[PDB]
RNA sequence: AGGUAUGUCUAACUUCUCUUAUUUACAAACAAAAUCAA
């Protein structure tokens, strides 16, 4: 559960830490130095960082340093996509279009109950600090998302890339999110997800 | 030769409740079985 890393006691007098919080005290203990409490098991740990708790003394600690200054019903048959990435342009600047091609009534002819099945396609920006592996990361993911289809990503090597400044006049359907509206085009008779 | 006089030149701002559950460690040289004319 450890996921391999070495996490140094406190008097070892600081390699860089994954989160520079957890540390094992003189004795065997682990424990938070900014929440001060001690976990026995490092699934403790992570009970502690998926907790509400640690995350208020997260937000506690960054305003001390500005002082300084549906889910279960759902279809999977896991079938990856046909992806099309081309490199655009225009003006001022270069951005990415991603053209996502899905079923001809092939298999979709089983399943016609209105369950969301109005629901178009749906993207996000994933951080690959958290992958079922956890072995290397340090970049970003487009990940896209439809219900019996396989999710899909597309690495993002580059800060930032086309992220505009307001494009439209400030309208308020926030679907999913500004992302979402701003920047995809769901061709749902034609089953043709663009993204850009 | 000496002395005097005159002139000219040259130098010098401090003292992290409750609740009900789950997770995980730990303590007590804690106790370990059988036999019974016990
Ligand atoms: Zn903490």
């Amino acid at each position: 559960l450890s996921k391999g890393e070495n996490v140094p006691y406190t008097f070892q007098d600081e390699q860089v830490r994954s989160n520079p919080y957890i540390y094992k005290n003189h004795s065997g203990k682990l424990v938070c130095k900014l929440c001060n409490t001690m976990h026995m098991s490092w699934s403790s740990v992570e009970r502690h960082l998926g907790g509400k708790k640690h995350g208020l003394n997260v937000l506690r600690r960054g305003i001390s340093i500005e002082k300084s200054s549906x889910x279960x019903x759902x279809x999977x048959x896991x079938x990856x996509x046909x992806x099309x990435x081309x490199x655009x342009x225009x003006x001022g600047s270069v951005g990415l279009a991603i053209q996502v091609n899905y079923s001809s009534e092939v298999k979709e002819n089983s399943v016609d109950s209105d369950d969301k099945a109005k629901v178009p396609p749906l993207i996000r920006i994933v951080s690959g600090l958290e992958l079922s592996d956890t072995k290397q990361k340090g970049k970003k993911f487009l990940v896209i998302a439809y219900e019996p289809f396989e999710n899909i990503a597309i690495e993002l090597p580059p800060n930032e890339i086309l992220f505009s400044e307001n494009n439209d006049m400030d309208n308020n359907n926030d679907g999913v999110d500004e992302l979402n509206k701003k920047c995809t085009f769901w061709d749902a008779i034609s089953k043709l997800y663009y993204v850009q």
